[PDB]
């Protein structure tokens, strides 16, 4: 085949590759309980995400989805990553300033719609239709920001400045990075396919790469992680 993204898929593969080994390696060194709780979640994410990376790189995880008169590339195999790695991401950050069960549980939820009806959009052969279920997604991710930025935000005060300052810090960088997938979306191949596929693959590495690894390493060298 050779597709004209593969290298960004090759590039994805290697980085979340090292990100997972290096976790690994840095988690079963550590003793304490609750920093190998947060080490198990973290690691789990890059090595969900690298599995993924090399299964796209590999040519599955593609369909061609008939929607503008056109036979659209669509890389389904990211929902699957998605699936498991966003919720997983939420769960450090509820862990670390002590969310309640329910809030847990609504967030995890939250989540599951927002993947979910972001798939079906992808794969949706009515045009307009696409944009219906894109919608519903993206509203269902800013339920989760508002509370990881209203409430986590709150419950994080009742802990000392050293887990309130680098959860403050985790939840900017999620902030930042999941505000610009619905975004990518909506430009590239699902959506208005003004953003060609091989830019669209090198954009979401950059996202998926950064708020796995990037937010893996800075939750990992902290000590809020510490009982
Ligand atoms: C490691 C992966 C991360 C942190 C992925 C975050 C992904 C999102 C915030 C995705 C959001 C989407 C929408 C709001 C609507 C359209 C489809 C999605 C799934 C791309």
């Amino acid at each position: 085949t050779g597709r004209p993204e593969w290298i960004w898929l090759a590039l994805g593969t290697a980085l979340m590759g090292l990100g997972t080994l290096y976790f690994l390696v840095k988690g079963m060194g550590v003793s304490d309980p609750d920093a190998k709780k947060f080490y198990a979640i973290t690691t789990l994410v890059p090595a969900i995400a690298f599995t993924a990376y090399l299964s796209m790189l590999l040519g599955y995880g593609l369909t061609m989805v008939p929607f503008g008169g056109e036979q659209n590339p669509i890389y389904w195999a990211r929902y699957a990553d998605w699936l498991f790695t966003t919720p997983l991401l939420l769960l450090d950050l509820a862990l670390l300033v002590d969310a309640d069960q329910g809030t847990i549980l609504a967030l995890v939820g939250a989540d599951g719609i927002m993947i979910g009806t972001g798939l079906v959009g992808a794969l949706t052969k009515v045009y307009s239709y696409r944009f219906v279920w894109w919608a519903i997604s993206t509203a269902a991710m800013l339920y989760i920001l508002y509370v990881l930025f209203f409430g986590f935000t709150s419950k994080a005060e009742s802990m000392r400045p050293e887990v309130a300052s680098t959860f403050k810090v985790l939840r900017n960088v999620t902030v930042v990075l999941w505000s610009a997938y619905p975004v990518v979306w909506l430009i590239g191949s699902e959506g208005a396919g003004i953003v060609p596929l091989n830019i669209e693959t090198l954009l979401f590495m950059v996202l998926d790469v950064s708020a796995k690894v990037g937010f893996g390493l800075i939750l990992l060298r902290s000590r809020a992680i510490f009982g």
